Parts: C-alpha cells; sequence; structure tokens
C-alpha cells in the first residue's frame, strides 16, 4: 500500500513553507552537503521567457542585498570554498538547485554560507549592468560546448521528446531571449517561484538532528511566508507511430543501430509500483546478461557490443531502448543482431535461469549496500534525496532496499516478464534510429523500407531458443574447527549412536542390498504442542511454507535446480509433539543431502506468495464451515474431549495477524536447539566419510535462544459428555464415542502389540454384529490411539447409520464391546496376528525410508530407538493369557466415556 522513509532521515517543514530533509553521513568525515532545491525548472517558462529559469541561476552570482557584484564569490572564496569544485548550479526542466559542499569544523563560516543562502531566496538584485555581462557569459558557454554529442542529443531531441512541455523548453532556452531579456523580467520570474513554499533545504553530511535543525531555523525561518505560483504539469501524449533517423557526425567514433520505445514512467511510492519498475528494470538486465554472455561466448563476432538503457524523458515518462554497436562499419551485421537479438525474445522469453541470476546479483549488491552504507558517496546520496524530493517518493534505507526487494521480486515470473515484453513489442510509440560516422557505413545505412522488410523476416523465421549456461549452485558450509564426536554407544546389531558436542544425537543403520540411497531424518522433541492458543494451528502451515521457500543464497527456484542436480528431495511434518525433516540422496554424492539438512536448519527462509495462499485457504475455509457439516462436529467433538484453549479454531483477524516473519520465526524455533534433535541417517556410506559429513554438517548447528518449553499434552475434559447435533441435511446419522483409559505404567511395546491384536478381533466382532447384521450400520471403525507424554490411551467406536437405528446400535456395539473384553483372544486370532506382523517385519528393513521411519517411530512411541528390533523376539513370547492380562489391566475401566451423535435437521 506504502513505502517507509528511511528512519535516518529527518523530514519537515517550517511556518513559512520551507521544507527540509537532514540525513546523517560520515564517509567524508567532518563535511556537509547544503542544498537549496527550487521546485521549478524551464518546463514553468513563458513562451517570451525560454531560458529564464536558468539565467536566473547564474544572476544569484552576480549580486544581492549584502553581497553585489562579484562580493557572493568573493566571500566564499574567503571561507576556501570555490566555484566549480565546492560551489555549484544547476537547472535542468524540473528545478533549480544550489550546492555547497563545506567542513563542519568552522562554525562561523556554516553559518555565513546559511546567510548566502538566505538571501540567494530572496534578496537578488538584477542589476542592468550584471545582467548585461552575464548574457555574453552564458550566449559564449552555449557557443563553445557545441561538440559531437551535443549534436546527437540535438538531432534526437525530435524523436525522443515528441509531445513533451520538455520538447519547447530546453533549459538553455533562445540565444535571442538571452540576449534581450529584460532586469525586470528576470526579477518577475524569480518572484514567482523563489518562494518558501516551493523550496526545499537539504542537509547531508556529519552534524547531528539538534545542529542542522537549529543551522536552517536561524536563517532561513526569517523568510516572508509568501506562496509561489502553481507548478503547472502537462501530460506527455503517446506519439503511437514508428519513427525514423540515421545520425550522420564524423566526430562520433561509435557506428550502430538502436531500437528506442517510449512508455509512462511511474513513481515508486507502493509496492505495486515499486514490482512495475523493479519489471521494466528486469528486462533490460534481463538483455544486458544475454548480450553480454553471447558476446564472451563469440556467438556475436560480427558486432562490438550493446546494451538496453532506460531514461527519463519527461516526468511521467522515459525510453527503453536497445543498442547493438556496429564492427567499424558493418550495419547490415549490426541490424541483424539487433532483430536476431529482440525476435528470439519475441519467440522463447528469458528462461528460469536467467531470471534467478539477474535476481541472485542484484540482491548480492544489496546485500553489500547494506554493510558499506557508511562509506556511501557523499554526492550519490545527497542527490538521491534531491530526486525523493522532486518527485514526492519514500526515501529508503539500504536495508529496507534488500527486503523489498527479496519480498516483491517473488512476483515477478518468467511469464510475468513475457506479458511485459509483449506490451512493449507492441507499443507504437517507437522509432529506429542509426549511426553514421563516414561515407561507406551511411551508404549501407537502412533505409525504413529495408528495417521493416528485416523485422518481417525475422519475424517469420522459427527461431532457435538461447540455452542460457546458469551459474554454479552450491549450499557449501564452513567447518567448525571444535566440533567434536562426545560419545559412541551401539544400541542394536545395526544400530549406532553418536552424540555430539553440540549436544545433537545420530543414529547410524545400514541397509543391507545395494539400492544407492541415503535418508537423514531431523528428529526434533519439539512440535506445534510447544506454543500458545493462536498459534498452535498455524505451526504446521509456518512449516510447509518455510519448506516450500528457498534455503541459504539460493531462492526456491535455484533449490530445485540444486535439488535435481545433486539428485535429492526434502520433506517435513509437523506433530503435537515433534517435527521431522526428511532429507534423501544418494551414497555416492551424500554431502549434498547433508548440505540441505544444514541450510534448512540454519539458512530457512519464508515465501511470502505460499503463506498468503495458506493464510487465505485458512480464513475461507472457517468461512464455509457450515457447507461441511462431519467436519464441523468432528471439530465441536474435538473442543468436547478436551478443556484446552487450544483447540479452539482461529479466527480471521488471528489468522491475518500471524505475518510471513512471525511464521518464519516460529519454524526456526523448532530446530533451535541442537540438544532436542536426533539425526536418523540410513544407508550404505563408509563411516570415516560419513563421520566427517557428520561434524562438518550436524556438529556445526549452533544453539539458538528460543522460550519453547517441552509440548504441554493438550487438557482432558474432567467429565464426560453426550451430544446431539441436528446439523445434516443428508439422512446419516454419525455415530462416534470416546473411551479414555489412564495408563499407570507406560505402554512399552509388549503391551501396544497385546492392546493392537486385542483391537483387530474387537474391530471384527464389531464388523460382523453391527455391519453384516440386517439393517445395521452402513460402516463401522474400531480404532485404538496410545499418548505416551499424557500417560492415557483413546478407544474410538465410529460408525454411520440410519437415524432411527443410532441408539440401538450404539447399545449393540457397546455390549459387543463387554463381550470381548470378558472372553478375550483366541489361540486362533493371535496367531493370525502373530504370522501378519512377522510379514511385515520381515519387510521393514527393505527399503531405506521405511527403515528410517522404523526408527524414527521407536523414538517418539517408545522413547528408544532400538525397541523395533527386539519386535519379533516379543511376537513369538505373545500368549493368550499374556495379551487377557494387558487388556484387562489397560482397557477395564474408563476415565471418562465422550459421545457425539450428527443426526439429520
Ligand atoms: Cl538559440
Ligand atoms: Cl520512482
Ligand atoms: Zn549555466
Amino acid at each position: 500500500a506504502a513505502l517507509p522513509q528511511d528512519e535516518k532521515l529527518i523530514t519537515g517543514q517550517l511556518d513559512n513553507g520551507l521544507r527540509y530533509m537532514i540525513y546523517p553521513h560520515a564517509h567524508p568525515k567532518d563535511q556537509v552537503n547544503l542544498w537549496l532545491q527550487i521546485h521549478t525548472g524551464s518546463l514553468q517558462e513563458e513562451d517570451n521567457e525560454l531560458g529564464v529559469a536558468h539565467f536566473v541561476e547564474h544572476m544569484m552570482f552576480n549580486g544581492t542585498k549584502t553581497w553585489p557584484g562579484n562580493k557572493v564569490i568573493e566571500t566564499f572564496e574567503s571561507m576556501g570554498l570555490r566555484f566549480g569544485r565546492d560551489v555549484n548550479a544547476y537547472t535542468s526542466y524540473d528545478e533549480t538547485v544550489y550546492q555547497v559542499s563545506l567542513p563542519t569544523t568552522q562554525k562561523q563560516n556554516l553559518q555565513q554560507v546559511m546567510a548566502i543562502f538566505s538571501e540567494w531566496s530572496n534578496a537578488a538584485t538584477f542589476e542592468k549592468l550584471e545582467v548585461d555581462a552575464e548574457r555574453g557569459v552564458i550566449t559564449e558557454e552555449w557557443r563553445a560546448h557545441q561538440d559531437a554529442k551535443w549534436r546527437t542529443s540535438q538531432a534526437r531531441r525530435p524523436f525522443l521528446l515528441a509531445n513533451t512541455r520538455n520538447l519547447d523548453r530546453e533549459p538553455i532556452g533562445l540565444m535571442d531571449t538571452v540576449a534581450t531579456v529584460t532586469p525586470a523580467q528576470l526579477r518577475q520570474f524569480y518572484q514567482r517561484w523563489y518562494q518558501p513554499n516551493n523550496m526545499t533545504f537539504i542537509v547531508v553530511g556529519d552534524i547531528d538532528s539538534k545542529e542542522a535543525l537549529a543551522l536552517i531555523k536561524d536563517n532561513l525561518s526569517k523568510l516572508p511566508a509568501n506562496k509561489a505560483a502553481e507548478n503547472r504539469v502537462w501530460p506527455t501524449k503517446a506519439e503511437n507511430h514508428l519513427r525514423f533517423n540515421i545520425i550522420n557526425d564524423k566526430e562520433n567514433r561509435v557506428n550502430g543501430i538502436a531500437l528506442y520505445y517510449r512508455l509512462p514512467m511511474v513513481q515508486v511510492n507502493d509496492e505495486q509500483s515499486f514490482i512495475e519498475q523493479a519489471e521494466w528494470s528486469m528486462l533490460v538486465q534481463l538483455f544486458n546478461q544475454r548480450l553480454q554472455e553471447r558476446i564472451q561466448s563469440g556467438e556475436l563476432k560480427t558486432i562490438s557490443g550493446g546494451t538496453a538503457r532506460s531514461v527519463k524523458i519527461a516526468p511521467d515518462y522515459q525510453s527503453l531502448f536497445f543498442r547493438v554497436n556496429a564492427r567499424d562499419d558493418n550495419m547490415q551485421d549490426a541490424a541483424n543482431a539487433l532483430m536476431a537479438e529482440l525476435a528470439t525474445i519475441d519467440q522463447h522469453g528469458f528462461s528460469a535461469e536467467e531470471l534467478d541470476d539477474v535476481k541472485s546479483t542484484r540482491l548480492t549488491w544489496l546485500k553489500n549496500a547494506v554493510d558499506q552504507q557508511a562509506e556511501r558517496d557523499l554526492r550519490m546520496l545527497t542527490s538521491r534525496l534531491a530526486s525523493s524530493s522532486l518527485n514526492n517518493t519514500p526515501f529508503l534505507s539500504p536495508e529496507e532496499t534488500y527486503q523489498l526487494s527479496k519480498r516483491l521480486w517473488q512476483q515477478i515470473t518468467v511469464q510475468s516478464l513475457a506479458e511485459k515484453w509483449q506490451q512493449l513489442r507492441k507499443n507504437q510509440d517507437a522509432f529506429w534510429e542509426q549511426m553514421v560516422n563516414n561515407e561507406v557505413a551511411a551508404k549501407k545505412a537502412l533505409s525504413p523500407a529495408a528495417i521493416l522488410a528485416l523485422e518481417k523476416e525475422y519475424a517469420n523465421k522459427k527461431l532457435a531458443a538461447y540455452v542460457f549456461p546458469g551459474r554454479n549452485l552450491s549450499l557449501t558450509v564452513d567447518a567448525d574447527p571444535q566440533a567434536e564426536i562426545s560419545s559412541k554407544e551401539t544400541l542394536a546389531e545395526n544400530l549406532t549412536s553418536l552424540t555430539l558436542s553440540n549436544g545433537a544425537r545420530v543414529i547410524l543403520a545400514k541397509s543391507a542390498g545395494e539400492e544407492q540411497k541415503l535418508q537423514i531424518i531431523a528428529v526434533s522433541n519439539k512440535g506445534d504442542l510447544s506454543f500458545p492458543a493462536q498459534q498452535k494451528s498455524l505451526i504446521a502451515l509456518a512449516n510447509k511454507a518455510v519448506s516450500g521457500s528457498g534455503v541459504g543464497e539460493l531462492s526456491s527456484s535455484s533449490l530445485k535446480r540444486w535439488s535435481a542436480e545433486n539428485s535429492v528431495t526434502m520433506s517435513s511434518k509437523v506433530s503435537g509433539m515433534n517435527t521431522l525433516l526428511s532429507v534423501s540422496a544418494r551414497t555416492n554424492n551424500p554431502e549434498p543431502g547433508f548440505q540441505l539438512i544444514n541450510q534448512r536448519i540454519t539458512h530457512s527462509t519464508i515465501n511470502d506468495n505460499i503463506w498468503a495462499s495458506l493464510q487465505n485457504a485458512q480464513i475461507q475455509a472457517l468461512k464455509t464451515l457450515d457447507q461441511r457439516p462431519a467436519e464441523k462436529f468432528a471439530q465441536q467433538m474435538y473442543e468436547t474431549r478436551y478443556a484446552d484453549d487450544r483447540t479452539k479454531l482461529l479466527q480471521e483477524n488471528q489468522i491475518a495477524q500471524f505475518t510471513a516473519a512471525d511464521a518464519l520465526a516460529a519454524d526456526r524455533q523448532l530446530f533451535s536447539s541442537p540438544a532436542d534433535i536426533t539425526f536418523v541417517i540410513v544407508g550404505n556410506v563408509a563411516e570415516d566419510k560419513l563421520v566427517a559429513l557428520i561434524t562438518r554438517y550436524l556438529g556445526s548447528i549452533k544453539h539458538s535462544d528460543s522460550p519453547l518449553a517441552a509440548g504441554k499434552p493438550l487438557t482432558r475434559a474432567t467429565d464426560n459428555a453426550s451430544v446431539t447435533v441436528k446439523e445434516q441435511n443428508e439422512p446419516v446419522a454419525q455415530v462416534s464415542q470416546w473411551k479414555r483409559y489412564d495408563s499407570r505404567t507406560p505402554v512399552n511395546l509388549p503391551t501396544r502389540m497385546a492392546l493392537d491384536a486385542f483391537n483387530v478381533a474387537l474391530a471384527k466382532d464389531l464388523r460382523v454384529n453391527i455391519r453384516e447384521q440386517a439393517s445395521g450400520a452402513y460402516s463401522v471403525s474400531s480404532r485404538l490411539s496410545v499418548d505416551p507424554q499424557a500417560k492415557d490411551i483413546s478407544h474410538l467406536l465410529a460408525f454411520t447409520c440410519q437415524p432411527e437405528r443410532h441408539d440401538e446400535l450404539l447399545t449393540l456395539a457397546n455390549e459387543v464391546m463387554v463381550k470381548r473384553l470378558a472372553k478375550g483372544i483366541s489361540e486362533q486370532e493371535l496367531n493370525e496376528y502373530q504370522q501378519n506382523v512377522q510379514r511385515s517385519l520381515d519387510i521393514q528393513q527393505r527399503s531405506v525410508q521405511q527403515l528410517a521411519n522404523t526408527i524414527v517411530n521407536s523414538l517418539i512411541q517408545y522413547d528408544d530407538p532400538a525397541a523395533w528390533t527386539e519386535q519379533e523376539q516379543l511376537l513369538k513370547q505373545m500368549t493368550v493369557e499374556n495379551v487377557n492380562t494387558a487388556v484387562k489391566q489397560y482397557l477395564s475401566h474408563p476415565v471418562n466415556t465422550y459421545t457425539g451423535v450428527l443426526l439429520p435437521k
């Protein structure tokens, strides 16, 4: 919506209307830039005042009240200030500027200079003798600087400045006006525009806010609060036809061809216009990048060089041109290279690799601009502020420029730049221009008909696409010399445990068979239950958003290319008590796998567009929840089973208040503490090369400050509830019954096997008795959940039936449960289960991904990564009485029962 002005910059206005800008800077130490900017140039001149704005500029140095004649010049010289090196002045179409650069050390010199600035504002005398002498000064300067470059721009002017006020308002004006202007006319223009409200005083340099303000208020406050004339605006009318020019000048030393486009120029004052300008800027940069790359590779031997550039032609307009410089006098070759370059872009556009190199190049410069900002060129910085003052655009800090660029450039695609290019190529306000410096080049110079015929030739050719090389991509991490392996332990036959100097744990396992795939799973003991009620629901979203973005100095697109080139894949998942970060690779190229795990942890980024989509989707989902009755009811039940603020759905405001930066900060907190991480590495790599990668990439990760305590499980509701909701407009009754059981002792691997064997048997009796029984349920479910941290087991019994049968079938499902619980398991059911699990236990050490997730599931479910290894032995140790005594101990009497019935109406 709007851009933020630099914090360092102090801007105001005095009671009399005068605007001020103060910016502190100390690259040239104890130096200050004092600029008086008049928001009036030559555009404001009347038909009988052509050159008056510039004549007035000159007359500021030729007499005032206190300093008549050349006394002002003599005064600056007494302070060691010389016109041309310390004191300057210029007039353009848009403004008149009076500039002084001087030391901050001599305080009375600063005062005298401010007193001179005061007199330039309203005390100019315009003495008749002094006026007559300047006429000559101005006339001789104009006569003397009519060189090759001046004649070239003079020749280009009618084409470039077509339909502008600027065309008819060159700052120098007419020599006839210079010779005939009366001191009264010069006085008239000066009184008209030299008024405080049309002026800005700029102060850039080694001075504090207190001192710089007192320098302004002491001298410029006294200026009478007069109102200047209103500045007029001449909007540029498009010249919607193609023009042609040939510039012949023997003094020019570069022969060539150029295509100029004329289009509006936006003022960067919001996000939309920031991007709009960046798109034009990137099309210029993309053209130059491709051209340099085609010259350096020897693909364009027929030409010298060439460039794309954009230039301001009016306050509201600009020109974007594409120039090709001819080899000696080879005009036809130059024409062919330019038209072949442009036609290629029409046909294939620019590649993602091209767009990314341009972006990464610019951001690197903007990164180095942030660091080296105190070393900025004072003149460059001062002129940049004066430009912002002129155009009424926010002055952005090097930091804010770096932030806005990375965030808003993500909105610039190969597709968005292709339409911008198509729009530009369809623009009729254009002209072809050739440059010839001899009679051989002039004869070879293309006619308008020849240019147009050449344009059609390449338009109808099926040109070959340009393959851009693309920069070498790496996620190389500098090793920590002080990173070691602290402890070693053997967990099982094929399980090794390493603890690192940073407190991280590493589980190593080799997979039998030459699959050549490596899996690294970073397991954090922090999940979404380590966050407040406003955050819980957004943690998984935040993590998906962060994992779908770039990493390190790579964009999402450069990450995709690097991933494919280095044969790697990545995924992540946010659980209630944990976060998993899965990375796959090749055993022949394992280093990239480790680099990506490290960079996802230490250098995570967030794409703003992916987060906005997840926000908007979440808001939409909340908005249209009445359209999803089952979901709505399942949510009501979730809030019924628990007495926790965290179960509640977030409102629209809560979703919007969680920003991309809040989301990036939360995701960072999960893998913030290395001591909370267990890296599961599964595959066949030479352990000596493997330990080198573990210390370099997993032992290097440092502790990051985070307030995250161990996850708090949801507070379970202390009282039972039997809810009935008549919301469905479907003739299906949906019944859910949850039974909660407390675990006196934790559920270990043998007990979970017993309880699961029982539930397989239980789910059988429910299918035969509730579903298969005539006029029964349409579906039935019997699921068993175990929460180790909460120290409880949950049993969900779900079914959908005819509404008239919901009470009868629940009664029958509960009595079937009682009967199974009393009966227990049979020898046949136990052996059925034992055979079933054994088959799955032989195919658990099959895939590198499967085995890794087995170790992971052990760590999460039993706080022991080796628990799974003792399974086959425990499976052949399971007895009828063993499971029956485990069922009687962990499923006999519930601490709570929650019932939910979703009915029609
Ligand atoms: Cl003239
Ligand atoms: Cl701008
Ligand atoms: Zn001049």
